[PDB]
C-alpha cells in the first residue's frame, strides 16, 4: 500500500522508418547479396537470403513504423546500422541524453524536482558502457543526490524495475526515478528478414513514489519470474576480443516460433493466477498495458485472462508506432493511455520476452 | 532480522606475480620503443615507460593475482587472455564461475536450491547484455523466483546486499548473490599506472531473513553514487555503430584523482553512519574495505578509527587477489570473517568506479 507512479515521461528520436523502407532496404540487401553469391546459391554451400515485405511484417507483428536514432546507415544497404559519432567523455552519452529528455519530461509531469529523488534506475536491455554507470551518468546531469545504478533483464527490465522501485521505498526512499532507454537499432540484425522489423528506439521514465495524496498508479502486488532459455540472445560482449570471437551472433538473434509458443500461455497463467490472488476477475481490469512485441500474441493472452467477446480498446498497441521497444514498451502504453482509466479502477502492466523473464504488475488508480 | 549467513569463493587456477608481469609489459615497452624510434625523437609519438614488481607492490600492496589464462596475458604480441567461444549449450564463463562460487556459498549457509526466491549478479561487466547471466546462474542451480543482472562496478557488492535486503523486506525468504569479476578481460596491460590492478574472481553470498543462523545482521546501508569520469571504459555495443576509434575501450583511470576523491569521501560516510547507529570505531571489531589500495585502505582506517588502530582490523587479501573490483570486499569478508565473535560489529564498504560507495554496518551472531 501507498506506492504509486505518479508521472511518466516518452522520448523517441524524430526519423521514422516505415515498414516500406525497411523492406525496399533489406530487399536491396538481399538482392545483391543472392547476386553476389549466385554459384554459392546453385551450390547448397551458402543458404540464400529471402526479401521481406510491408504486408509481411504488419501482418506478422501489427507494426507499421519505427522511430531510429539514425535513418539514412540503417536502410543504407552497404551499412545497416545508424551512422553514430563517438563523443568525448565531456558531452553526455547517447543513453545518458536520451534517460534525461524523458526523465525531466516525467519528473515535471510527477511535479517532482531534483532534490526530491532518493534513487536512479536505469533499467534496460542493453547498457551503453560498463562504467561509469549511466544510470549514474543521468544521475549527476539531473543534479539528483542519492545512488543509481544500472539493471538489466532486457524486455522485462521495466517491471522489474518498479519492483525494485518499490522495494526501495518500503526501505525509505521517499521517490524513485526509473529509466529505460532502448537502442535497438545498436543491436538489431538488419540482415535478417525474421527480425529486422521488430525493435525501434525510445527512451522511458517513470517515477515512483510513497505518497497518499498525489494521484497516480498504486501498485497492488508484483509476480516476477525468470527461467533460462536461449531463445533469444545476444553474445556481444567484452571477452568477445579475448575469445578472438568469429560466430556471427553479436547482435539480436532469436527463434521467434518457439517464443511466441513458450511465452503466451507462460503470460497468461502468471496473470491469470494474480488476479485470482488479488480477489479480482479480468472483467475488473480497465487496461492491459502489455509488453508491445507482436500484436497477435497480445491478442491471444488477453483473450484467454480475459473473455474472448473483450474489447480491443483495454489492450492498449503502440508497437504499430514504436515497433517493439523492449523494456521501455509498457510504460509507453501507460504513458500514452492511462489517461483512460478512472479513479478506483485497475489495471495491469506486464512484460515479457527475452532471458525468459516475465514482470506483472496489478495497480489501482488514485485520483488526488 | 536479515542476515548474510553463507559466502562462497571461486578463483581461477594460474597465478601472474607482479615480477612476471612487469617483466612482460617491460617485453612490451622496450620492443614497442624499438618499433617506434623516428617518433620518439620527432615528439608525435612519446616513449613508453616500463616498471617493476617493486614499484607495483609499493603503489599498491599487490604482490600476485589469479587470472583466468596466464599465457595471453603475459604474451607481449597479445597482452590479453585466450579464450575461446562457447556454445549456447554451454555454460557461459561467467555463469561458470558464478555457479561454482554458489554452490560454496549455498553448502556453507546450509540451504539449497529450493530454498532461493531471488539471484542477483551484480559485478562490473556483464558478459552478455541478454538473456541475464543471473537466470543461466539461477537456472543451473535449479533456482525457482527471479533473477537479474545489476551493474555499479566496484560497489556492485554493497549495493548488491542493499538490494538483497530490499527483496527480503518485501517478501523474500533468500536471496543469492553472485559477483563474478574477470577484470583481465577488459584491464589494458599495456598501460603501466594500471596493469597491475585487478585480478579474476568469484565470490557469492546468502541473504536470509531469520534470527536462528550463524551469520552477519545487516543493522544499517548507506549507498552513494555521485558521477566521475575518473574511471571509465567506452567498449559497448553502439562501438561498432560510431564505427570507433579512440584507444579508450579498456579500464582507463586518473588514479590520483580518485585517490583524493574517495578517501575522505569514504570516511565520511562511514563516520556518519558510525554516529548514526550509536557506535564508536572502538566498537568495530572488523572493517572490511574495498581491496584495491593497501595504502588507500590503511588512510580509510587512520580517517575513521584511530591513528593507533591495528591494521589487524582491516583485512588485506589484495596481495593475493590484487583488485578484484565488486568482489574484492567479499573475499575479505569470507577470509576473516570468523575472527568477529557473536554480538560484535563490523563494517563493510566498497568504493571504487562512477563513484559509488556502499557501507554496510552488521553484527556477528551465533
Amino acid at each position: 500500500m501507498g506506492i504509486r507512479i505518479t508521472g511518466t515521461g516518452l522520448f523517441h528520436p524524430t526519423e521514422i522508418i516505415s515498414n516500406e523502407e525497411l523492406a525496399d532496404s533489406l530487399n536491396a540487401y538481399v538482392e545483391q547479396y543472392n547476386q553476389e553469391n549466385a554459384e554459392k546459391i546453385a551450390a547448397g554451400e551458402l543458404e540464400e537470403l529471402r526479401g521481406s515485405s510491408a504486408e509481411f511484417i504488419e501482418k506478422a507483428s501489427g507494426i507499421k513504423r519505427r522511430y531510429v536514432i539514425e535513418k539514412s546507415g540503417i536502410l543504407d544497404p552497404t551499412r545497416l546500422r545508424p551512422r553514430l559519432s563517438e563523443r568525448s567523455n565531456d558531452e553526455l552519452s547517447i543513453q545518458a541524453e536520451w534517460g534525461v529528455i524523458a526523465a525531466k519530461q516525467a519528473m515535471e509531469n510527477a511535479g517532482v524536482t531534483a532534490e526530491d529523488i532518493d534513487v536512479v534506475i536505469l533499467a534496460c536491455s542493453n547498457m551503453q558502457r560498463a562504467y561509469p554507470a549511466v544510470a549514474i551518468e543521468i544521475q549527476s546531469a539531473l543534479g539528483i543526490q542519492g545512488y543509481a545504478y544500472d539493471m538489466n533483464v532486457a524486455c522485462s527490465a521495466a517491471t522489474f524495475g518498479l519492483k525494485q522501485a518499490a522495494d526501495a521505498i518500503r526501505s525509505g526512499a521517499r521517490r524513485v526515478l526509473l529509466v529505460n532507454v532502448e537502442i535497438t537499432s545498436g543491436h538489431l540484425d538488419y540482415r535478417n528478414r525474421d527480425c529486422h522489423f521488430i525493435f525501434g528506439d525510445v527512451a522511458t521514465a517513470s517515477i515512483i513514489e510513497e505518497t497518499t495524496t498525489k494521484t497516480g498508479f498504486e501498485i497492488l502486488d508484483i509476480h516476477l519470474f525468470t527461467q533460462f532459455s536461449n531463445n533469444i540472445r545476444n553474445n556481444f560482449g567484452f571477452l568477445n576480443r579475448s575469445e578472438d570471437a568469429v560466430v556471427d551472433d553479436k547482435l539480436f538473434r532469436q527463434d521467434g516460433r518457439k517464443v511466441f509458443k513458450d511465452v503466451c500461455p507462460l503470460v497468461a497463467k502468471i496473470i491469470n493466477a494474480q488476479l485470482e490472488k488479488m480477489q479480482l476477475t479480468a472483467n475488473d481490469i480497465k487496461r492491459f498495458w502489455l509488453h508491445q512485441a507482436n500484436a497477435n500474441m497480445n491478442e491471444l493472452i488477453l483473450k484467454y485472462v480475459a473473455g474472448k467477446d473483450a474489447d480491443l480498446s483495454r489492450a492498449p498497441i503502440i508497437l504499430d508506432e514504436f515497433a517493439n521497444t523492449s523494456s521501455a514498451g509498457v510504460i509507453i502504453a501507460l504513458h500514452r493511455t492511462g489517461h483512460e482509466v478512472d479513479d478506483g479502477e485497475y489495471g495491469v502492466i506486464s512484460s515479457f520476452g527475452a532471458g525468459y523473464s516475465v514482470g506483472s504488475i496489478v495497480v489501482q488508480k488514485h485520483v488526488a
